[PDB]
């Protein structure tokens, strides 16, 4: 079935996201640093992903490049603490389906891959 | 330090071994289901992974089957059940190298894990 994909490094919201998404009957798997999140991107597992762009080894920004030069279109929503509008533009123009700014409540994510889910 | 794998069909919200592993040293990579497993197996990012025998698409003892026949070293510690006593034979003889009854203990999955890291260092 569906599986989504989190990079977070943040334990705890790595663990708040995935209560709340398996409350909603999705599938979610959980990575903490862009070399996995780049690896498992790139093996077409995952329908929807969900990118830090504070990670170790590579940047959420990295790996969205990465993959998106592969050619995947796996929609990917990207979390930050950086509350820059030139941020948030630069993240959507290199290749994001949304944009999210910490400190978010959980809720919001959680709507955002539900519509995401509707249109695939 | 390292990266442990966990593939399991039950995942254990509200007790937040993140954290107990992660302040043993072990960064944690969360899958639930045998393709996936396999797949993050094969891509040799993992010192530890820990497999659960029943999960979906691909069983525990397929997905052991295929990464030893393709080769990865990887130490695996199955999570088996009370009475698989079979289970734990025949898990063994496919390559893994521990076992675990499945109702376990976050202090017995963590002194089995740093147990199973004196095979290489």
């Amino acid at each position: 079935n569906m599986r989504i994909l989190l990079a977070e490094d943040d334990l705890h919201l790595g663990e708040g996201l995935l209560e709340a998404l398996q409350k909603e009957g999705l599938i979610v798997n959980l990575v903490s640093d862009g070399e996995a999140a780049q690896t498992f991107i790139e093996s077409g597992l995952y329908d929807i992903v969900v990118l830090d762009i504070g990670m170790p080894i590579k940047t959420g920004l990295e790996v969205l490049r990465n993959i998106r030069n592969r050619g995947i279109k796996v929609p990917i929503i990207l979390l930050t603490a950086r509350d820059g509008l030139e941020d948030r533009i630069k993240g959507l123009d290199l290749g994001a389906d949304d944009y999210l700014t910490k400190p978010f409540e959980l809720k919001e994510l959680v709507a955002r891959i539900k519509a995401i889910s509707r249109r695939i």
